[PDB]
């Protein structure tokens, strides 16, 4: 119906890599169907827009299939609103700036304080995943160590999540839900008790006063701040940092100036997305100018294909924070489901990026060990590098 194509399992030592082969693909057909993903994939703008405007034709109810059924991203509609609204409390700019003040400027601090005394640090591991981690595990009051080693289970649960028609990964999806249920529901029972003093407790007392408190409705709630505000948010901090190192004059100006970090962030979500963008759910028979899709197919809007578009973002290789306007990031979605957590996540990219930078003056890639990208980079759902080592000092 729509020709084949070969996304996202592809190799590089190249960061743009990604971003071109989309930009390519959209440039050659409006919708491909990629063989990996076993569903048609959207790559033009208007195409994309119209889906994300039109939520009855273009829905999430494939999130019914698998382990968010009961979360909010499962939800159509009036429900979902009423769900959102709660989410949303937690995610305000001032709640996002007490967040920064109380929990995730010192976590960074103490991140970077664990990086001193060794002359090389590999920072995803030790940076990208553990910053996002220990903020969860702030929120949770749980030691980060808990969630440090579900970290096999938590990708296994989002490989099934996107790649929902293999049977391979959707079994391996609910299969390590039902592994982690035992810390799930150990955090939700210690945090719906009247001694909670949390943030999840705080979350988990809002639902109790609208009587949404049900047992699959706080699973959920945990489930979402790990899914999202642990495994997916070490992606964009592993990308910008290494967009940054990738461009040591950048670097520099970032580290004399800490206000352009904001501008580092979404240039680096167009030149080096961590993210494809979504899946919707067609609902009905539809026409997209002279392309069809059939009622009930899953599809990817693949939003990220405009990121390499020369006539929006001239020399679209280079990265370069000096762009005006600063692009629109596309890693987060759109519509009524727009990430609810990205405020947070913009803001923990800015906060351990200040702090790393600030700390060690002579940070710099090991020249001679080039990261490979791969959408799937360390078995996971993001486009991002296997390994960021640095060293820290002259
Ligand atoms: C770089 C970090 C992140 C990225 C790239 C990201 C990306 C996404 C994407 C693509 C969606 C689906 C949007 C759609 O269907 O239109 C989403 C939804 C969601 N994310 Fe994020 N996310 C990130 C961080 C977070 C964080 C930190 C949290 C929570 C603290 C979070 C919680 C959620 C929730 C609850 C939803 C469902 C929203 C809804 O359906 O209304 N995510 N995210
Ligand atoms: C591939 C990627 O990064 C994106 C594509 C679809 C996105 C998801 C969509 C649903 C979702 C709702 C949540 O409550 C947590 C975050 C998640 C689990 C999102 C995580 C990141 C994802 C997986």
């Amino acid at each position: 119906d729509f020709p084949l194509a070969n996304l996202f399992f592809v190799p590089s030592e190249d960061a743009t890599a990604f971003g071109r082969r989309l930009r390519a693909a959209a440039q050659q057909a409006p919708i491909v169907f990629d063989t990996a993903f076993g569903m048609p994939i959207l790559l033009r703008k208007s195409h994309i827009t119209t889906a994300y405007r039109d939520t009855a034709t273009f829905s999430t109810r494939m999130f019914q299939a698998g382990i968010l059924n009961g979360g909010l991203a499962a939800m159509q509609g009036d429900e979902h609103a009423r769900m959102r609204r709660v989410y949303n409390m937690f995610f305000l700019p001032r709640a996002v700036s007490q967040y920064e003040e109380r929990f995730v400027r010192p976590i960074s601090e103490q991140v970077v304080d664990r990086l001193a005394g060794k002359p090389r640090v590999d920072l995803l591991e030790d940076f990208a995943m553990e910053l996002p981690r220990r903020v969860i595990g702030e929120l949770f009051g749980f030691p980060a160590e808990k969630l440090h080693e579900t970290d096999e289970r938590v990708r296994a649960m989002l490989r099934g999540l996107v790649r929902m028609h293999d049977p391979a990964a959707v079994a391996e999806s609910q299969r390590a839900y039902g592994e982690t249920l035992g810390l799930i529901t150990e955090v939700v029972e210690r945090e719906s008790r009247d001694t909670s003093d949390t943030l999840l407790g705080e979350i988990l007392r809002t639902l109790k006063a609208e009587h949404m408190d049900t047992i699959e409705a706080s699973r959920q709630i945990v489930l979402s701040l790990i899914l999202g505000g642990y495994e997916t948010t070490s992606w964009l901090v592993a990308n910008t940092i290494h967009a940054l190192l990738a461009h040591p004059d950048t670097l520099a100006r970032v580290r004399q100036d800490p206000s352009l970090l904001p501008a580092a962030i979404e240039e680096g979500m167009r030149w080096c997305p961590s993210n494809f963008g979504v899946l919707r759910m067609v609902e009905r028979d539809v026409r997209l100018d002279d392309q069809a899709l059939s009622a009930g197919t899953v599809v990817c809007l693949a939003g990220i294909a405009g990121n390499y578009d020369e006539t929006a973002y001239p020399s679209p290789e280079v990265y370069d924070i000096d762009r005006k306007p600063l692009p629109a990031a596309n890693v987060f979605g759109g519509g009524a489901h727009f990430c609810v957590g990205a405020p947070l996540a913009r803001m923990e990219a800015r906060v351990g990026l200040q702090a790393l930078l600030a700390r060690f003056p002579g940070l710099r890639a090991v020249p001679e060990e080039r990261p490979s990208f791969m959408y799937g980079a360390k078995d996971s759902v993001a486009h991002g590098p296997d390994k960021l080592p640095v060293l820290l000092h002259h």
